[PDB]
């Protein structure tokens, strides 16, 4: 009862690992329907049973690779490996390398910063119009603290340095930086050991995997050429339209037929499919290559023009609400957007007003003809009249 | 195009008001519809243009004065006082307040360390099962940073002192600690002009009035034996149920009929009322007088056992689909929920799993029996008609 144990004040990192929840996500098991990638099927939706935190982790620094694509444009590749036996996830990439040289401010080599202490970011000067993922300067600590081991490796051309150096113990401790000379083709390597103690799991299983491999197509159909491999399997995904046909590819309609699907790209930083979906609303959406699964203001932007066109249309033959039109739509956006904003850390859903997008999504009257025409207009419009 | 321009490091203090997002919600205008409660008229449904931020820190207090009933069932009554002319917001209550002591860990007196300091709480030892909404140790300090002015007035009889200090611009420096004796009954007061340059804002208006005088109704309502002031006056709120019908009261269907009300108090830790729903579904619920306008599991849990039976039963008389049930109700819940978890530091969505509540809400017999005749199978029937 004494005021000391009653009143505590908690360090960033203390924080962190006691309140994971709005950093990572949750740090229990849930069990809910998903979308994964099975060894032997392929894209499918099933119940799985997986710890967020532990997938988040994952995306943290799957997202950091997808951001060097806009840092540097002549990058071509990222390579997953996971290795449930040794409890091993490395993720790499081409194009330029983190600079290997002490910063003068922090007084640190660069990657031993942005690796190894909380806040540190290149996407804190928002005068500069980023289309990264990147915001907040946290996710790489994340990934580290929830780590047993963390190892970063990078190598500078420009620098003619290759950087490697390793944390462990939940970022507790690290090991001797090590500096080489280097004179070849840039890359930078995150290799990881999940805490799967601070999980509660006994190994990376079938359906964390499944969850995994998903996600690594996720990010080969929402770049622009980034080839994408995991465990040195070409993922066979061209643009953001065969991503999205890997969900639809083989189901129908309730009736009976095959889905018919509307598809614009309407410009470098906007692509949408639009399906009909039995499910209720359904969104499939990214925005610099997040994963947006709650939604937000991208998907509201572009679903609320095709719904208020179809209301237009059933008033002139004929009431209707929006919500009900909405309930038959199943859309797919990429988005590109300026400095977003989020509810979180996890970044599932983007709360940025379209004012501050940077870019404009007007979808074609071609689009819009097509989506009057695929049969939600039919569907409400006979519901109404009777 | 340094190193020292691209990569950089913040302080918490500075990375709070550089991302405040994550922290206290959107700093932006948002316009949507919301409830509030306008002069002369009362609870009603309407556009409204707002800063989640400003709405956030006023929050952040007065869940603070409702979470000291449950440190203090002796506690009594919260006095709220809004005065957009001269910008100050004042948040009163009575029931035990902070100790008035130096703590013997940090070196300071306790109404400093967790008003004055990132990070602080009682909240912090899960192994106690609190109701508390308070989890993070971030509230009140994210109010005070948002703050050109706050002050903390808090009088404690079992250390006989009163304690009186003020902060100032953004946190960023305090005046003189005033310590007087003190043996009467304790109150808690916190006083603060809000940063409307932070919002963008010039003054408290009236839609932003309209939210916190709701705001203080939803307290009068999910709370137990605390009587309610709003610039002196008492709310006339009795339990959750008269809240409620504020809401419902004298509403009609779109065919004119009244909307039916179901309701049950199911235990001492759960309140539920539900009715027909003509835009969708529609969720109002409080988690440890927290408002979690997103929902969660609390609502997931309620909502499910309904949809549940109301399916069965129209399967019993019929291709019907859980969502197409759920889209024609309207639920309020009112739940204490042990140790919860949210998505974020803003509260909105409430993530813990119901093994986990510390309580059951198992609805009656009687309340699915009400629900079943509630004219949403009805409604459902008809539409397996077309
Ligand atoms: C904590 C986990 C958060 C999360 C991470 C992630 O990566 O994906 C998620 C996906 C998902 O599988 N995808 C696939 C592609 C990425 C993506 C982008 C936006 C939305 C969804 C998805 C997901 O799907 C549920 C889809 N049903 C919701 C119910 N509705 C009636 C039927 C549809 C739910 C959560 C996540
Ligand atoms: C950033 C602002 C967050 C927020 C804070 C807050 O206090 O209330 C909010 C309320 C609101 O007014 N209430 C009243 C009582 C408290 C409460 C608890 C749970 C849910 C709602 C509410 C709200 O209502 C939208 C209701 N429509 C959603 C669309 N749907 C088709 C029709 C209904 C949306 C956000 C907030
Ligand atoms: N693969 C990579 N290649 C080059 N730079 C990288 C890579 N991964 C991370 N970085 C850099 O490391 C910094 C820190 O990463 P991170 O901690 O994830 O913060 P962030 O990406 O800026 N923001 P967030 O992920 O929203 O918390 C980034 O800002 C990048 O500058
Ligand atoms: N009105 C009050 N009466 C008594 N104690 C209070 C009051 N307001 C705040 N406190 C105390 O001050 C601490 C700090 O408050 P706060 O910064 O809001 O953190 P919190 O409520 O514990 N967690 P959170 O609000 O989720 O970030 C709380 O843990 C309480 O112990
Ligand atoms: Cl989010
Ligand atoms: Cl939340
Ligand atoms: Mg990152
Ligand atoms: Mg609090």
């Amino acid at each position: 009862a004494s005021v000391e144990r009653i009143y505590q004040k908690k360090t960033q990192l203390e924080h962190i690992l006691l309140r994971p929840d709005t950093y990572i996500g949750s740090v229990e098991l849930v069990t809910q329907q998903m979308w994964v990638y099975d060894e032997d099927v392929g894209i499918n939706y099933r119940e799985v049973t997986f710890v967020p935190g532990l997938y988040k982790i994952f995306d943290e620094i799957l997202v950091n690779a997808a951001d060097n694509k806009q840092r540097d444009p002549k990058m071509s590749c990222i390579r997953v490996t996971i290795d449930p036996e040794n409890n091993l996830i490395s993720i790499w990439n081409n194009g330029k390398g983190i600079p290997v040289v002490e910063h003068k401010v922090e007084k640190m080599y660069v990657p031993a910063l942005i690796f190894g202490q909380l806040l540190t970011s290149s996407n804190y000067d928002d005068d500069e119009k980023k289309v990264t993922g990147g915001r907040n300067g946290y996710g790489a600590k994340l990934c580290n603290i929830f780590s047993t081991k963390f190892t970063v490796e990078t190598a500078s051309r420009e620098y003619k340095k290759m950087f490697k150096q390793t944390w462990m113990d939940n970022m507790g401790r690290a090991g001797e930086m090590e500096l080489k000379p280097f004179n070849g083709e840039d890359y930078t390597c995150i290799t990881f050991q999940p805490d799967l103690s601070k999980f509660k799991m006994q190994s990376l299983d079938k359906d964390i995997v499944a969850l995994m491999v998903r996600r690594a197509y996720d990010i080969a159909g929402s770049t622009k050429d980034v080839k994408v491999f995991l465990n040195g399997n070409k993922l066979p995904v061209k643009g953001f339209r065969s991503y999205v046909d890997m969900y639809l590819k083989d189901k129908l309609d309730e009736t009976g037929n095959s889905l018919k699907v509307i598809h614009e790209q309407v410009n470098h930083r906007w692509e949408v499919c639009l399906t009909m979906s039995e499910k209720g609303f359904q969104q499939i959406s990214f925005v610099n290559s997040i994963a947006t699964s709650k939604g937000g203001r991208h998907v509201d932007y572009v679903a609320d023009q095709i719904v208020t066109k179809l209301v237009d249309v059933v008033k002139k033959k004929n009431a209707v609400k929006a919500h009900q039109v909405k309930n038959h739509m199943w859309i797919f956006v990429n988005a590109l957007i300026e400095n977003p904003t989020f509810d979180s850390q996890t970044k599932e859903n983007m709360t940025l007003q379209p004012k501050s997008f940077g870019s404009t999504c007007q979808l074609s009257e071609k689009f819009i003809k097509a989506a009057i025409g695929c049969g939600i207009v039919e569907s409400i419009l006979n519901w109404v009249k009777f």
